[PDB]
């Protein structure tokens, strides 16, 4: 699926509806980013700029101006067309084509921004600006406001009020529209296909990075060129490191491998974690830990619905975890006391869920301890895990095991929809998939 | 192959040999780089820092101190070990293990650098520093020198001389050792295997990005996780854009596809360009242009040897090109006059060769117009191309054709060695490879 | 006179009354200012900080916090007491004595500001800050707001709205209270005594700087240690330069001398300009120009009252000037046409009046072309002048004459009060004063 | 006296003689300095810029270029002439008049510096620059060097070596020429006349600031418009504060007053301190302390000569002081032991002598503990003092006494010349001067 021209227009209007009359909002593009010397990384647009434009160039600024409650318009500053610069570095939109292509009322050259921006802000009461996001942007904005402040003999006046639009825009981004959900739904299918493929390709003697290669190839072939985050392939003890990205080790028969990977499809992030045996067959010790993480996931997927919270569901996961670990002799004592002492924290030291969207760790207010009441349109990860350190004082057979299982969901009117359920997570289904692949 | 501990030691000593007595050289690691919000790009070490250390962490500084012509030592500042930071973001070397692992005499915590660096620079005459490379580094160095300048009542004195070490270090990097050549030799084999695979997989109806996926998968499977630059797959008119990286178009029967891709293997860059027909069979018009570019490459490979220059060989390429284009009726006039008017420039607008090493566009002085005399150990690309614009005033059949063929070579005592010859470039060999693959 | 503790309290409350509930206002002290190497200029407090505190130290910040419409409090950050720093650089207020001495509720050490300010701003809706006034202040404020923005897991939130308090505070400063007027009244008496003394001391053969010395001595002896601006003593052609401060020339018999000087008394600026003959007797040519400037001043002093404007009175001055210059043959043509062509501008190129207070060119909105309606409590200068360049194409006898006469006034319920009338300006009174002095 | 055109030329040549061939030295003018809002302090040129030019404008840069051991030239960047800017803010030198007036070979507009400076530095080996002195200067220099570094395709190269010229220039400034000594000699006469006048004007009931006024008036009348530092008038307990500049107290019969003041004459600083009784008659307790400080001064003036050091003479002063304080019962114990314990430090906590020149605390290397061997042409202060705190545990009659007596001297071939001896310091001579004045 994709995001339509009309959707980008609706988003801008939704922002304008919330702005004060006599105001302007400034949204700046991301700068290009050096990898080494003269070579740059693949360009990644600022998520907020992208949200309002679907425009993937640097040196661009969107200005939305609200004159009053019925009148408003949009100006884009963007790179000029240039034959020499384009024969080298590829095509640019320019000013002539921008109004039509992007649905803005006016487009100006980014090279003229210091001569034009103060003219757009003159006499307004409020400017909405994300201060400290990018240094180049603060320079441009502070420079416009200084001209206006010092220009009273030329009948210029500066807006005295500056408001951060991020709280407002992040609240919009927190609730996904049907179009956004269709995109994320496809991101989830793509990400799942990559995880199925890694399970099917994994053999003892392959390196962790080989599975990374299979995953990226699968993303690419469905049109997701880049991952939404650095892929994690942690076999054995490397699975106890939460963001292990070295992916440098030989995968050994007897070990588990934890794969945490997600594609970026039309800007939107998938995020799946699967843990599975390198040799296609879980040991008893591995099943004992795996079943605790899986029950935590399956219970969470049953509970998440409008009217509950991440905090409330986390409480139920903690109970499942402490209960399971007491039965294995990994924790000792009374379950209720151990829960009150947060005795699970050495083994499960991260949150259960985070928002998901244009960023893998998405924007939006969580509330104290993630107590915010869930409502339809919210998209989140559910990612329980247990990590037993190599030197943990526990029975030998559980030391050095890291297991995480993560699904992505959207809250619906009556419950949730699982966007990532097309990759298996039940241990018998994992084993059948790997056996079937090893034949073929 | 790889670079040994002993090689990194030799490089540091070679730098120290050139330093003044009573001096210190400061080499700073690259900062981490944001992709979007809280997520970062895969870390890429500064090439000069990497050259002297093979150490792939941020927040690190190498200080080499020459007391006199027989005494010198090395201090490393680097991140401290930290259980919580490592359970999350993975393992760190720390101070205890650094002296041995990296062959430095002393290692200190990067968090103490502002309390320790001025003590290392006190009373020295010269400091070697790459000013303006990184802002965080200039802050650290200017801050140390200000303490010393203002500390005469505490018997501190600053070095009055600051020298840029980049000219010296870039002259070292320009001449590759046998170990470096073995690494680059393998980078070339890997890069060639990726290009062969793309030729074998290409079918009409695939998208440009699908070939990018095949290439990256092939890099990865030989241990080159990342490309050395953003892969270019330009089919049809997209081949006229020199650094086209959108790779967004459907590849059409009848078109050529230009693939410019290179792996990064142990820090070193491969760089190959191949142009070939999407449908596996060159048309007459396509052969006519291709043969000019190929003769330019083959002649260049014959000529490059110690004692000549990039400028001298470029002169011979220009002659081949203008001569070929006059025979096709793309240029009109006398060949010698057209050469004197630089009449090839609309069609061939970049250099023939650049240095190659830890950076794809490597460091090293070229001399005026690239007239520097070539010597053994220099590694370069040879990359002739012809690009006829869609709207060029030339016979219709040549409009919208972009063809580049690039090989990587090292200058040897008697000539050169071609590091990338294991991927085919003769048109009949390309066609046979694609036919063989289409059967299967 | 002086400004009472109670007055500073009323001003702070007047600011708080205008603030939104759930907000804080930050007012930063001026930094110390280098004259040369290690030596500094006499400290001059920021006018806005001074206005609210009467506290003459650097490294101080006033924070006014409005919790709601009935509750608010004040925190001062200021330098800690320190025996060694004080034996050297003199006494400091410290934290213990500040609440009582300055009438603030709490005082904290300036050295702890980065650890305490974000705690004061946490959870507020609005912060009032003069952005771009001082760089050290912006660093402190941006740093507090970044901690809050990134501290949601610690239950911190930043105020999303930032408002410039300068418009509000400058509107307060524009209207002087009775206490302020008593201070300015004394500043005017002191400044007048200095100008009388310069007229009485002036002899041919003295240097311009000698009169500067007499003026500064007179300021000092009444308790005004510093001038409010760099004293101007322009004799002859130097009087045509509006802010001549070289004061380097020998004063010649036959020349006029223009003295523009003003004391700073309790922070408040006097500003008087007088022009008079070096030899104590005006020539006919000098009287002809002087009488035009004097009529402009005397008429202005009659007209200024509530309900008129600087623009309206300037119109009447322009008429007097153009009329006078036509009678001398300095302008040729019809008076109404010459007025419409602004034909006075080569000879009178500055404004008639500016606001006066804690700054000589004081804060406050003038309106387009200085059209703002005057109201009681406004304090302004009235400073007509005529400057005929040495090379002006006018009758020889008027070339190189610069004449300015400036008085300071406060608008009252029925008219104005002249704060500077105790120094003579009528030519016969000037001459009598100088004759009497020469006997002384 | 004054400094000649020829002297400024000799200084520049002396710097050039020490520069490497193929180099340039950049000396930047001081920026203008805000006092309050739009008003600025009296301009004070950078001492090093002034030393080489005698040019008192901002926005100026001197570039001295040494091509080789016999060829060199000077370029000045300075403000362009501008009729409007000059009618307002006074006259400028401009480019046409600069070569002749200042003895430079070429003059360019400061507004073109970013377009011209890199052209002057292109292809040089060394640049001499005082890094971190002024931020605007570092911006200009870093910007020129970045253009050159990145301009190799345009055949530009940057100098790789940057050397701080301050050590060299400060060593030149440390040794005064005969012309400089004649200027300082007159600065000393002027400063002495001011101190004599303050002694003659002082009466009980005057404020400390009134004596400041008398002193500044006396400076001004001899052509020293500004003090070289903020005048100190500390009566009573205020004399125990080393840099007391509040000068706010009523001078009381029975108290001493310590006056520390110095004029700035042609850029050069006088610096005299005198202590004397407000009522013109020393008490016994006051004489007891005064005689110790005076013996310290008189002995120092006998000892200072080529071949000794500030450290060596300080040792003799410490002995005189500890010996005197033991006789008064202010210190108890054996003199040699008390000296070894540095028992004088509570009462005499600053150095005896500092260099004096264009800065009151002048440039030049002192050596460890000020052990540098004195040579002819060095100019220094000799300023012993004793400060007994109000709460010191000593006999009551000595509490709250601060006494400093300071003279300025130049080292000569056989001894020293006292530049400030024309103001009295013997107590009977002080008393006779004050009695004579009271009759006024
Ligand atoms: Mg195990
Ligand atoms: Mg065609
Ligand atoms: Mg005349
Ligand atoms: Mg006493
Ligand atoms: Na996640
Ligand atoms: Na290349
Ligand atoms: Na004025
Ligand atoms: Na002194």
């Amino acid at each position: 699926s994709e995001i339509s021209r009309q959707e980008f227009q609706r988003r801008r209007q939704a922002l304008v509806e919330q702005m004060q009359p006599g105001s302007a909002a400034l949204i700046f593009a991301a700068p290009e980013v050096t990898r080494s010397a003269d070579s740059e990384y693949p360009y990644r647009q600022n998520s907020d700029f992208w949200y309002f434009t679907g425009f993937n160039e640097p040196e661009a600024v969107l200005v939305l101006i609200k004159s009053d409650d019925t009148h408003n318009h949009s100006v884009l500053f963007n790179r000029v067309r240039d034959l020499t610069a384009e024969i080298w570095f590829g095509r640019r939109l320019g000013q002539d084509a921008a109004p039509e292509k992007l649905g803005v009322d006016r487009a100006l050259a980014f090279s003229e921004i210091n001569q034009q921006l103060y003219q757009l802000l003159n006499g307004l009461d409020v400017v909405y600006h994300a201060q400290g996001e990018y240094a180049y942007a603060d320079v441009i904005v502070n420079s416009a406001l200084e001209k206006l402040r010092k220009g009273s003999r030329q009948n210029l006046t500066a807006p005295a009020t500056m408001i951060d639009w991020r709280p407002v825009v992040h609240e919009m981004r927190l609730f996904k529209s049907p179009e956004e959900i269709a995109v994320l739904r496809r991101a989830g299918e793509i990400t799942a296909m990559a995880h199925t493929r890694a399970m099917e390709k994994c053999r003892p003697g392959m390196f962790e990075y080989h599975l990374e290669g299979e995953i990226h190839h699968e993303f690419n072939r469905h049109g997701a060129r880049y991952p939404s985050y650095n892929t994690i392939v942690g076999s054995g003890e490397n699975g106890c490191i939460l963001h292990y990205t070295e992916n440098e080790c030989e995968m050994r028969d007897g070990d588990l491998v934890l794969i945490d990977a997600g594609c970026e499809y039309k800007g939107y992030a998938g995020a799946i974690t699967r843990t599975f045996p390198v040799n296609g067959k879980f040991t008893q010790a591995q099943r004992e830990i795996y079943d605790i993480v899986l029950e935590s996931l399956e219970t969470s997927l049953r509970l998440y619905r409008p009217g509950t919270s991440i905090l409330e569901v986390t409480g139920e996961v903690v109970r499942i975890m402490v209960s399971g670990l007491v039965k294995l002799g990994i924790l000792k004592g009374d379950v209720d006391e151990l829960i009150a002492q947060n005795a699970h924290r050495p083994f499960f030291m991260h949150g259960l869920s985070h928002w998901l969207g244009l960023d893998v760790h998405d924007v939006g207010v969580y509330g104290q301890d993630r107590s915010r009441i869930l409502e339809p349109g919210m998209v989140l990860t559910v990612e329980p895990g247990l990590y037993i350190a190599p030197d943990a004082e526990v029975p030998e057979q559980y030391r050095g095991i890291g297991i995480r299982i993560e699904d992505d969901i959207v809250i619906t009117e009556t419950g949730n929809e699982n966007l990532t359920a097309s990759v298996v997570k039940k241990p018998e289904e994992i084993e059948a998939l790997m056996v079937a692949a090893r034949k073929q």
